[PDB]
C-alpha cells in the first residue's frame, strides 16, 4: 500500500514540484490550489507559518520574516563567498551559528532561527502532504533531485531536510539525469548517448552534458548563470512600462513600492501569455495616483527587452561543449527544462545553435525533473520489494 508508494521531487530554488508514478503514467501532483509547482517559500507570520503560494502571496507586506532561496545556503559555510554575495539582496537576516548560516525571523512574536534543511524541509513537508492529499494515504519513500554541480555537503544537507519532513530518501539524483529519465534517454539499448539538458528557471540557467551508457549516467559538464532567469526577463518588462508610464503621465512610479510590484506580477503573467500569443494587455486598475495602466505589448518588443539576455545562453552551451570535448553533430539529444524556455525566442536560438535540430519538449518543462524522479521512485522501491 503505502510502504510499497514513492514520490518524486524537484526541490528547486524558487519552485517545487512532486509526481507519483502509477498504473502506467506519471502524474504530476496539483496543489491545494490547483497548482502543479508550489513557490519554494516559507513565511513566518504574527499567527502561523505559510508554505507555498499562501507565502508567496504575502511576501510584499512581510519581506523580513518571507523566507525563499534557501537552495543557494544549503550545505554551505558561512564564509562561503557565495552566502556573503548573496545575503546583500536578501530581506531577511542570515546569521552565523559556528560558521553554518541560519535564517533570523520574527515568528508569533518571537525571534527564530532556522537552518537551510530546516526551511527546505517545511517546503519538502509541504509536497508529502500534496502528495498524501492526492493518494488517500501517507506516503513516505521519495527520490529528491539537486542540480549536477552539487557537492558532497549539499547532497548531504538536502538528503538532512528529507529525514527532517519525514520522508524515507530512497536516493538523491541529479537533475538532468531526473530530466533524461522523463524522456527514457536511458533505454535506447546499446552504445554511447551524448544528451545537453538547457535548464532555464525563475532565478538560474545550467546547462549539463551527459553520456548515457548502457542505463549508467555520467556527468561531463556543467555550465551555467546561477543569478539568471525568468526573473530578470519580468525586471526588463517592468523597467519598459515604468518608461512607458513617464511617457504618458510625466510620473515616475519606480520609488512606489506598490506600484512596482503591481506592475512586476502584471509582468510576469503578461511574459506567460507572450510564450503563445503574438501579444499580451496589462490591465492595472488605479497603479499610481489613480491612473489606470491599461496596455499591451508584443513578443516582438518583449524579444527585444531581453534580446541581450536570450543571447547570452548561449556562451554556458558552448562553454559546456568545449570542456566535454564535444562538437554540436556529436549531442544526441537536446532536452528543455524550466518554465522560460516555453519563451519561443528561446527555443529559436537554441535549436538554431544546434543547425536546426528537434529538441525534446513534450513534457512541461518545469515538471519533467519530478516527472523523472517519480520514474525513478517506482524503479527504486519495486527494487526495495
Ligand atoms: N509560459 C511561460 N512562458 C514564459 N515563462 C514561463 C512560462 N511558464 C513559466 Cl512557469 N514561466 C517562467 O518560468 C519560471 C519558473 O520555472 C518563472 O520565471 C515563470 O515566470
Amino acid at each position: 500500500m503505502a510502504k510499497a508508494a514513492a514520490i518524486g521531487i524537484d526541490l528547486g530554488t524558487t519552485y517545487s514540484c512532486v509526481g507519483v508514478f502509477q498504473h502506467g503514467k506519471v502524474e504530476i501532483i496539483a496543489n491545494d490550489q490547483g497548482n502543479r509547482t508550489t513557490p519554494s517559500y516559507v513565511a513566518f507570520t504574527d499567527t502561523e507559518r505559510l508554505i507555498g503560494d499562501a507565502a508567496k502571496n504575502q511576501v510584499a507586506l512581510n519581506p523580513q520574516n518571507t523566507v525563499f532561496d534557501a537552495k543557494r545556503l544549503i550545505g554551505r559555510k558561512f564564509g562561503d563567498p557565495v552566502v556573503q554575495s548573496d545575503m546583500k539582496h536578501w530581506p531577511f537576516q542570515v546569521i552565523n551559528d559556528g560558521d553554518k548560516p541560519k535564517v533570523q525571523v520574527s515568528y508569533k512574536g518571537e525571534t527564530k532561527a532556522f537552518y537551510p534543511e530546516e526551511i527546505s524541509s517545511m517546503v519538502l513537508t509541504k509536497m508529502k502532504e500534496i502528495a498524501e492529499a492526492y493518494l488517500g494515504y501517507p506516503v513516505t519513500n521519495a527520490v529528491i533531485t539537486v542540480p549536477a554541480y552539487f557537492n558532497d555537503s549539499q547532497r548531504q544537507a538536502t538528503k538532512d531536510a528529507g529525514v527532517i519532513a519525514g520522508l524515507n530518501v530512497l536516493r538523491i539524483i541529479n537533475e538532468p539525469t531526473a530530466a533524461a529519465i522523463a524522456y527514457g534517454l536511458d533505454r535506447t539499448g546499446k552504445g554511447e548517448r551524448n544528451v545537453l539538458i538547457f535548464d532555464l528557471g525563475g532565478g538560474t540557467f545550467d546547462v549539463s552534458i551527459l553520456t548515457i551508457d548502457d542505463g549508467i549516467f555520467e556527468v561531463k559538464a556543467t555550465a551555467g548563470d546561477t543569478h539568471l532567469g525568468g526573473e530578470d526577463f519580468d525586471n526588463r518588462l517592468v523597467n519598459h512600462f515604468v518608461e512607458e508610464f513617464k511617457r504618458k503621465h510625466k510620473k515616475d512610479i519606480s520609488q512606489n513600492k506598490r506600484a512596482v510590484r503591481r506592475l512586476r506580477t502584471a509582468c510576469e503573467r503578461a511574459k506567460r501569455t507572450l510564450s503563445s500569443s503574438t501579444q499580451a494587455s496589462l490591465e492595472i486598475d488605479s497603479l499610481f495616483e489613480g491612473i489606470d495602466f491599461y496596455t499591451s505589448i508584443t513578443r516582438a518588443r518583449f524579444e527585444e527587452l531581453c534580446s541581450d539576455l536570450f543571447r547570452s545562453t548561449l556562451e554556458p552551451v558552448e562553454k559546456a561543449l568545449r570542456d566535454a570535448k564535444l562538437d554540436k553533430a556529436q549531442i544526441h539529444d537536446l532536452v528543455l527544462v524550466g518554465g522560460s524556455t516555453r519563451i519561443p525566442k528561446v527555443q529559436k536560438l537554441l535549436q538554431d545553435f544546434f543547425n536546426g535540430r528537434d529538441l525534446n519538449k513534450s513534457i512541461n518543462p518545469d515538471e519533467a525533473v519530478a516527472y523523472g524522479a517519480a520514474v525513478q521512485a517506482a524503479i527504486l522501491i519495486k527494487s526495495t520489494r
